[PDB]
């Protein structure tokens, strides 16, 4: 665990947050409390995620005999795990492994917050705001883009943590869209997915995939049998995905140069079909 020790990168982050008097913020990794001590004068209330106990017991320690001591409440849990509250910010100094599971959780929390100022490694922060066509655009791109709007703010070198990580990190801002896009995420992210198994392949070729044609095939059956459709005995899928691909020009495309709206297209083309990918 890499705890954050220049006070003017804290300092910068705090600002970054917006923070408003009234504001429930949820603070995730919270080490030993440098960030946490400058958000209780700022916040009505700091919501402190940290899964150590004896962590827990030196940041209760620090604020103890402290005015501001029962503004702080620490959720002790792993955090992707844990039913997070109510908050309006977020500040974190997030773990890479964890990085990609805690932005989803963060995206379809509800109800909605008004802004997360995160620090990750620099590579998950250059994916997160890749474009349709960089070598780094991926499925973390393109699902974050579609529900957020996020920000590469900041390069943090390693030796402003103790211990230094051994690679640099980067500050990231995200502000989910509220209302988010009338885009069914279950089906994105499933369609999304397959595309982005060999996203330098065309789709044609990421549609053949025999994991691909069950899930299609299952989803398909059910399909059929809510609208008492008679499947004919030498019906293929895998010539009606192609036929879609085909229809639509996405065939010979390529996931790595596919925007947004070329994936609201496809979709629309498949579940126009009723193929879904629940």
């Amino acid at each position: 665990q890499h705890i954050l020790k220049n006070p003017l990168i804290i300092n910068s982050i705090i600002d970054k947050a917006a923070l408003r008097p009234t504001d429930v913020v949820l603070e995730v990794g919270p080490g030993t409390g440098n960030m946490t001590v400058k958000l209780l004068e700022k916040a009505k209330k700091v919501v402190a995620c940290e899964l150590d106990p004896r962590l827990v017991a030196e940041l209760h320690k620090r604020v103890q005999g402290t005015p501001v001591a029962s503004k702080l409440q620490v959720l002790v849990g792993d955090v992707l795990k844990t039913d997070l509250p109510f908050f309006d910010t977020c500040v974190a100094n997030l773990p890479y492994q964890i990085s990609s599971p805690f932005v989803f959780k963060l995206l379809l929390h509800r109800p909605f917050f008004r802004c997360a100022i995160l620090m990750f490694q620099r590579e998950f922060a250059l994916r997160l705001v890749a474009k349709p066509g960089d070598k780094l655009y991926c499925r973390l791109s393109i699902n974050t883009q579609l529900l957020a709007r996020v920000d590469h703010l900041m390069k943090v070198g390693k030796n402003n943590f103790r211990p230094p990580p051994k690679v640099e990190s980067s500050v990231v801002r995200i502000e989910p869209k509220n209302p988010p896009p009338p885009i069914n995420f279950q089906e994105w992210d499933g369609l999304v997915r397959i595309t982005f198994v060999r996203k330098n392949k065309t789709l044609s070729a990421a549609f053949k995939s025999s994991a691909v044609q069950q899930l299609l095939e299952k989803n398909y059956r059910i399909h059929c049998s809510v609208h008492n459709i008679i499947i004919p005995e030498d019906f293929s899928i895998a010539d009606k995905i192609q036929q879609i691909l085909t229809s639509t020009g996405f065939s010979d495309k390529r996931a790595r140069s596919m925007d947004i709206d070329d994936f609201i297209r496809l979709l629309h083309g498949f579940n126009a079909e009723g193929i879904h990918f629940s």
